[PDB]
């Protein structure tokens, strides 16, 4: 890991050690999915390590406005996470002391003289597959508290920064929780909630690896357990020796990846594993339940944990519905992408998760850009979707949305393999049309 990182968090650290010594408030702004949460989880849990003061917003998506509207406001410290990267300038206006944990492209402007800006990007790292803003703020608060390095991955995992290994400063991370203490790895089927769910139904809910013929489908996952002699309705580590074995062997032919590392820690277990974990700050990020999803991560556990359990099986319950619409109306097509349209409320902030579980299952073709639609009002909310193959012949999401949104006064960005914009409905054709062209030359 470069030195020159590790060097900024300790800078991080110390403006926030600062702040807390004078008693003020902390300012806390991070996004609304597991790696905005679980990096919002690792500051608060800091602070509260230290008997400091926060206030949390919560963001989908950061706009001008909400900067300026930060800019009246008296708080000293802002610390934002998962995002800010791409509004240097506009942070940088801020008259107080500003954290930049993120891991998107930066704006090109200078930074401001109280402004720490943590950041991959700025490092040679990869903020794609190496490190998330979970991950970020581990970095900037490291020095302060290291038993929030399990926190800092499951973000990676919420960003989807795990293929058949954490890498870069993502194992770094794992190394440094592993002789902290508090993260044990061992090797494993992969299932999805494991302890609480039985097994048809764990296997059907496991997204990620992905399990072509079984995710997403309850009946056919109940149909393959009986066809290979394990019980259905038993929660994995209940079933006999040898039906572990067969069930190993059984799923690994469907993927390999479902057999390998499991990350566990102490203050989760009775929750799940870190996969587990990032699937119930999603569900809680879906359902507007920030508090829920970031108690979790404090520790604040009780009648609570049952709250976001249950947060969970709905947020399945639709995910598996939504994978269902998209085998039965698949996709529509153009030169160099393919798209995904709705105005079901239902699948409101779930759009860019259905995306990418139809890609890994291959329901849509892996190797062409998914583009999934959500209308809202006025406006459509765009979350795009690759696979590393179409990234290595030159797609890249974060630019073209960004650019294509920016043609008609939108927003748009994200990193390469995955993007949002904002966009008015009256020009998605247009849109669509512009984000076309654009993959087009990236590809040609
Ligand atoms: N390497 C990545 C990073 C992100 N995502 C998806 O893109 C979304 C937005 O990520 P953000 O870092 O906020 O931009 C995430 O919730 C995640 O599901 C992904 O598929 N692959
Ligand atoms: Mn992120
Ligand atoms: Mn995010």
């Amino acid at each position: 890991l470069p030195d020159s990182i590790l060097k900024r968090g300790a800078e991080a650290s110390k403006v926030l050690e600062e702040h807390l010594e004078r008693g003020n408030i902390i300012r806390i702004i991070s996004h609304n999915d597991a790696d905005g949460l679980s990096a919002a989880g690792v500051v608060a849990r800091a602070i509260s390590s230290m008997n400091g003061q926060f206030h949390i917003s919560i963001l989908s998506r950061l706009k001008k406005e909400f900067i300026k509207k930060l800019s009246g406001e008296k708080y000293s410290l802002f610390f934002f996470c998962d995002m800010g990267s791409a509004y240097l300038e506009e942070i940088s206006r801020l008259k107080g002391d500003v954290i930049v944990a993120d891991h998107h492209q930066p704006s090109e402007s200078e930074a401001g003289p109280h402004v720490v800006h943590i950041n991959p990007h700025l490092h040679g790292l990869d903020g794609s597959r190496d490190l998330s803003a979970s991950g970020t703020a581990y970095l900037a608060t490291r020095l302060l508290n290291r038993k929030t390095a399990p926190l800092a991955l499951v973000g990676a995992l919420g960003d989807m920064q795990y293929t058949d290994g954490f890498t870069g400063a993502n194992r770094f991370i794992m190394e440094e929780a592993v002789e902290e203490g508090v993260l044990q790895v061992h090797s494993d089927l992969k299932l999805a909630s494991r302890y609480t769910e039985p097994l048809y139904r764990s296997i059907a809910y496991t997204f990620n690896p992905a399990l072509p013929g079984l995710t997403g489908d309850m009946e056919a996952s109940m149909g393959f357990l009986e066809n290979i002699g394990v019980s259905y309705g038993v929660k994995y580590p209940d079933l006999s020796p040898e039906e572990r074995d067969v069930l190993r062997d059984e799923l690994t032919r469907i993927n390999p990846e479902i057999f390998g590392e499991v990350f566990t820690s102490r203050e989760f277990r009775n929750i799940g594993d870190l996969s587990d974990i990032a699937g119930v700050l999603d569900a809680c990020g879906k359902n507007r339940k920030y508090g829920i999803g970031i108690g979790l991560c404090l520790g604040e556990r009780e009648g609570a944990l049952d709250v976001a359990l249950e947060l969970q099986k709905n947020y399945r319950e639709e995910l598996v519905k939504g994978l269902a619409w998209i085998r039965r109306e698949g996709s529509t097509t153009l030169e160099n992408l393919q798209y995904i349209y709705s105005e079901d409320k239902a699948f409101k902030g779930i759009m860019g998760t259905i995306a990418s579980i139809s890609l890994s299952l291959k329901i849509l073709d892996p190797d062409i850009p998914l583009l999934g639609l959500s209308r809202m009002d006025q406006h459509v909310k765009v979350s795009a979707r690759t696979t590393r193959p179409a990234v290595e012949r030159g797609v890249n999401l974060g630019v073209a949305l960004r650019d294509a949104a920016a043609s008609f006064g939108g927003t748009g960005g994200g990193h390469d393999i995955a993007a949002g914009a904002m966009v008015p409905y009256r020009d998605m054709e247009s849109f669509l049309q512009l984000v076309d062209e654009i993959l087009g030359t990236q590809t040609g």
